[PDB]
């Protein structure tokens, strides 16, 4: 078990066919989780499950450039549950990130930040017990 917030180095950034796996358990009374694929201070891909935005559960995705959030993309399919173990897999493809949770496709996020080999850190934060974070080439 790792302490959050956690930084996973991504030296050489990301590349198509790279699969990033995040394993953890949602805390009781969770409010939010965040994955931040970073290029320096910019956030190429922010993946933000919100457990209680107006008594609604929603996943918010966005990009932060020069400290300004862009236009959100939202997903109401919500596979995470307080108290339960999860696996997030982020598959890098040429035109988008493809996200699966617990082996089920969840969403895609088109690349806004185009320099993938400079997205050199993944930050993992929020209301989880983080077991592990790693990647491979499939
Ligand atoms: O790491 S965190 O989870 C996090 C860290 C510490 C405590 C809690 C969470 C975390 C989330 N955030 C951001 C990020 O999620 C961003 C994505 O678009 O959304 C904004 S809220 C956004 O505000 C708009 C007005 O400007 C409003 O128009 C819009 O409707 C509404 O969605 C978030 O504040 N930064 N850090
Ligand atoms: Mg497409």
């Amino acid at each position: 078990p790792l302490i959050v917030p956690y930084n996973l180095p991504l030296p050489g950034g990301v590349v198509p066919r790279m699969l990033i796996t995040i394993l953890g358990t949602v805390k009781p009374n969770a409010n939010r989780i965040a994955l931040d694929f970073q290029r320096g201070n910019d956030v190429a891909f922010h993946f933000n499950p919100r457990f209680n935005e107006n008594n609604r559960r929603v996943i918010v995705c966005n990009t932060k450039l020069d400290n300004n959030w862009g236009r959100e993309e939202r997903q109401s399919v919500f596979p995470f549950e307080s108290g339960k173990p999860f696996k997030i897999q982020v598959l890098v493809e040429p035109d988008h990130f493809k996200v699966a949770v617990n082996d089920a496709h969840l969403l895609q996020y088109n690349h806004r930040v185009k320099k993938l080999n400079e997205i050199s850190k993944l930050g993992i934060s929020g209301d989880i017990d983080l077991t592990s974070a790693s990647y491979t080439m499939i």
